[PDB]
DNA sequence: GACCCGTGGA
DNA sequence: TCCACGGGTC
C-alpha cells in the first residue's frame, strides 16, 4: 500500500546557528538568563543589543530580529511568554546549568513533531489539512534501524524522498518496515529516488531535510558521512529509546484547534511553545 | 500600517 | 555544496 509517490513538502525553519553554534549557543542563553525575566519591549531591544555583539556591527535589525523569533524562540524553544513578561524557557534553565549541546538537541529532536506551532498560520493550516501527524525523529530512526536489520545504508536522498517528504508516511500511516520493503524494491530494478521540485534550486526541496538531519546528528544519534546517514552506535540506547515513538501520534495535538478561533489560534501558538520549550 | 525562502558568499 | 542574510510574503 505505501506509495511514496505521494509527496510533500513538509519544513522546518531555515537555520542561522550551525556554523557558529558553539559561539551562538552560549550567547542565545546568556542573553535570555541575564535579561530575562523582563517585560517583551525590554527584551526586543536588550537581546538585539547584546546579539549585534556577536554576529557584528553590520548585522541588519531585521536579521537580529530573525535570529531572536525565528531560532532563539520558536526552533530552538529557548524562551516563552507568560502574563506579558518573557521568560528563559526549561530547555535554558537545564543548558545553563550543564552545557551539554548533545542533550540539548536530543530534546528538541524528542518533541518534534508535525504539525507544530513554529510554521506560520497558513502552513499549520496547509499541514492540519493535509492530515499530517508524525514525530519524524523517533521515525527517521527506527527506519535507520529496519535498514541495519537488513544490511542496507540509506542515503540523504533516500530519508527525503521516501520519509520527510513522503505525504503517507508523514501522515503516520506507514511502518518502517514498509520503507526499507519499498526502497530495496527500487534499488533492485535500479531507481533511484530524489525529491524534486520544477523549476526550484536545491535549498528549496532539501535544505529542511538536510537541517532535520544536522539536528539529529548535533544530538549525538547519527553521523552524515558523505551521502550517506548513519547511526551513531555508541548511544545505542538512546537511539532505541527514541526509537520506540515512531508509530506514536504526536504529543501535542493540533488537531483539536479551530483555526477560524482567534482565541484557538492564541492558545495553538502558547501552548505549542509551553509543550515544546518547557519541562511538562 | 515574523516565519518563508531566493539568493549568493563561504 | 552548505547554510544564513535579509527581502518576500497571531
Amino acid at each position: 500500500n505505501y506509495n511514496p509517490e505521494e509527496q510533500f513538502r513538509c519544513t522546518i525553519i531555515r537555520g542561522k546557528a550551525k556554523n557558529m553554534l558553539d559561539n551562538l549557543l552560549p550567547a542565545y542563553a546568556n542573553i535570555i538568563d541575564d535579561i530575562c525575566p523582563c517585560d517583551k519591549a525590554s527584551f526586543v531591544k536588550d537581546f538585539n543589543n547584546r546579539l549585534i555583539e556577536i554576529l557584528g556591527e553590520e548585522t541588519t535589525k531585521k536579521t537580529l530580529d530573525n535570529h531572536r523569533t525565528e531560532i532563539a524562540g520558536k526552533l530552538f524553544g529557548m524562551f516563552y511568554e507568560d502574563d506579558e513578561v518573557i521568560f528563559p524557557s526549561g530547555r535554558t534553565n537545564k543548558y545553563i546549568e550543564d552545557s551539554d549541546q548533545p542533550a540539548f538537541f536530543k530534546d528538541i529532536c524528542f518533541k518534534f513533531q508535525f504539525p507544530n506551532g513554529m510554521d506560520k498560520l497558513d502552513k499549520v493550516i496547509e499541514k492540519v489539512g493535509a492530515k499530517i501527524q508524525i514525530r519524524q525523529f523517533p521515525y527517521i530512526l527506527q527506519v535507520l534501524l529496519t535498514a541495519d536489520n537488513n544490511n542496507i545504508q540509506l542515503s540523504k536522498d533516500d530519508i527525503a524522498y521516501y520519509v520527510l517528504n513522503s505525504l503517507q508516511v508523514l501522515q503516520g500511516k506507514i511502518k518502517p518496515i514498509e520503507v526499507i520493503e519499498k526502497i530495496i524494491e527500487d534499488r533492485s530494478n535500479d531507481i533511484t529516488k530524489k525529491v524534486r521540485h520544477p523549476g526550484k534550486e536545491t535549498s528549496y526541496s532539501m535544505q529542511h531535510i538536510r537541517e532535520q538531519l544536522n539536528y539529529l546528528e548535533l544530538a549525538n544519534l547519527i553521523r552524515i558521512d558523505g551521502n550517506l546517514v548513519k547511526l551513531n552506535y555508541r548511544e545505542a540506547e538512546n537511539i532505541n529509546y527514541i526509537a520506540q515513538f515512531w508509530g506514536n501520534k504526536p504529543e501535542f495535538n493540533a488537531y483539536k484547534y479551530d483555526f477560524t478561533s482567534e482565541d484557538d489560534k492564541k492558545s495553538f501558538f502558547k501552548d505549542w511553545q509551553q509543550y515544546y520549550s518547557n519541562v511538562n
